[PDB]
């Protein structure tokens, strides 16, 4: 009930927010659906719990919550617990609608994104389309060449992802070398196949 | 109501200060007068609010919100979607009142200021006046020289203005380039009415 | 009683987060014994706290409470008092469970711990289980080493320790150097016990 | 009321605290006596109230609040005003009671204070005391020089005083060179009186 009562206590903040500063119709309508799927009618403060607990109940549950998404990446699923663990702990849950640009081709990206559920669309400037769902991820090439996004990508539907930082990206790789590397083999095939090389991978 | 009732409290929490330091009567005058014209009697928790949000509703909303003060300033009517978009993201909303001195000359600045509405005074060592309004923006060349004001900035009637931390300021310029040049372009001409050459611009 | 009912509102917010997540029964079991010997039917806000005081106030506060840890424990018992205080002012209260990792071996340490209560168990990845209590420290070499952590850690029973991050170590004992080859010496046999030697050292 | 009731709450939570960890009567009575003058029966929360407001306000403000100390400051009466109030709006307000060590020598400082009512008694560690009072400042020397503490520092009545952190103290110094001289010149005199000379100042 508490939890409850958080989600309308904001819900409600937010609306009036958005009349102040008079959004428009479909607008506000956006923010509704996207309350709806993101929090789902619940409002915690996880920051304050999780850190109440220590390393081993948050790692505990992280895990737990992130299992399928852990059996449904070719990445996480093979490599050491404690990559994963590393990884997982560091994980921002998000929630994007359908239309939205997650990722902007020739910026500089501040983050990669883990696909838990949904399917986006990655595009390139020259067109050319490509899928991808459950189980993949994107938006990593740029955090490894440091250099700049190199295609946009867009959800398809409303998607459920976990992102990492760049900060948290290079902490965890700079510890398990074999995963940036793992990384970039994956990221040089992606490139050829939009008509790039990058010599930094 | 909530928001209108949150106005309230702090108001209410800003004259008790005022009281327990005793600042002066016209001071406190100056205070109500400041509440009433940044605030327009609703209080809201903007950073939890667009912090529950993600990427693209945020920026939606701050698009949308500085729809006006986009189509006033030349230099952003005519950006790149995405170099505006990163400006305004970063952009904070303050206001000022008449006499009040936004810029020293011959300090460091931190920061720089674009115009929504109002106007300013740039004022020389040697005097000399100049006007700024709707669509203009100062501060800028100290950021761009890493050296030091080089004039005073005196808001003459109430300013509704955005202000971009120095830090900001590098990071979407250092992304921006052509932005970066089109800001030295404007500064070098800015310095050269008012006596000064610099050989960083 | 506030600290009581604060107490109650917690738990009761985790509860309900654990639900949500759907955590297995026997997690919000050890949930609920890690918030019966972590807070003890109480809750403080004591960022909050000690904030409101000073220096003096708050290192005689740690001083207090951390008497017969410091008592205990070789390295503080005979150390500079100024050390020491140091030491404490940084010291993070935690507590571990049964069968908790609270090291893994061969990943990279961020801290290392003080133990005022509890017994754990030092282990190699060649086997070789050594305990160690009450006024003993451990994960202190990877700090020294900037290396990986030399072998894993699990807590036996319940471990009430005192935690010291990575950064607050090399700030305190880069102003007493002396203590910093104390922890040397003792790293250094640790290590040779353990069939390794590291020239850091 | 409000910042009254906020002060007796506040209070409570600390007697409770106090409690929870049984720290000895007299010590709980120091804090009842630090609390009763360092807040004097109100409570406030500044970092929200200031934060409301603006560069100038805020500066205003500080101004007014400093007055005294600032006319009875050789080194503020005299200077620019700019340089005032950039130090002025980085202060903090904080209280020490009788017999407080605010300074310790042979340790590294992280702050300088300024002394707005009060007397402190510097002491070296060949014994030989100096007090100082209204108008004075000390804990500037280690700033300085990056060095140790050359002296100790006891509050020898309540004090009531303004401290400045290492990073602001820089910050300031590294835009007002010339002050940073004064406060050289003043220290070389100084330590010139202890028996000590540093070739940094
Ligand atoms: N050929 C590809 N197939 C699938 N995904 C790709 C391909 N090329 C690029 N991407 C993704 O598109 C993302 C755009 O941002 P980044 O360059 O950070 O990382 C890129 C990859 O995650
Ligand atoms: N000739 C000018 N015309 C308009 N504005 C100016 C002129 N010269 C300086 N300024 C502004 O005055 C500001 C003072 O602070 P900055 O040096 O950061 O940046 C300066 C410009 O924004
Ligand atoms: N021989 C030993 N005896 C007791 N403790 C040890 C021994 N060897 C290693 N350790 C501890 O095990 C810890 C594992 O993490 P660290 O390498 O950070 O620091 C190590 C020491 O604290
Ligand atoms: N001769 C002196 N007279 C007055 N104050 C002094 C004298 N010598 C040192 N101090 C102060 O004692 C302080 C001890 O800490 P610091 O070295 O940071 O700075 C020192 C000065 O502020």
């Amino acid at each position: 009930d508490s939890s409850r009562r958080q989600y309308q206590e904001k819900y409600k903040q937010v609306e009036q927010y958005m009349s102040f500063h008079k959004l428009p119709a479909d607008f506000r309508q956006k923010i509704h659906d996207y309350y709806e799927h993101r929090y789902q009618g619940k409002m915690f403060d996880e920051d304050s719990i999780l850190g109440e607990l220590n390393g081993p109940l948050r790692e505990e549950i992280v895990n737990f919550n992130c299992r399928k998404l852990v059996a449904s990446m070719p990445l996480f699923a093979n490599a050491d617990p404690n990559f994963v663990t590393a990884m997982l702990t560091k994980l921002k849950f998000e929630v994007f609608q359908p239309g939205d640009y997650i990722i902007r081709e020739g910026t500089i990206g501040k983050k990669m994104y883990f696909i838990q559920h949904g399917v986006v669309s990655v595009l390139t400037k020259g067109n050319k389309e490509m899928k991808l769902s459950d189980g993949s991820y994107f938006g990593e090439i740029c955090l490894l060449t440091r250099g700049r996004r190199t295609a946009s990508v867009r959800a398809d539907t409303y998607c459920r992802l976990y992102s990492l930082s760049v900060d948290n990206f290079n902490e965890v790789l700079e510890e398990y070398p074999m995963m940036r590397r793992a990384f970039e083999t994956v990221a040089i095939d992606r490139l050829d196949r939009i008509g790039k090389k990058n010599s930094i991978l």
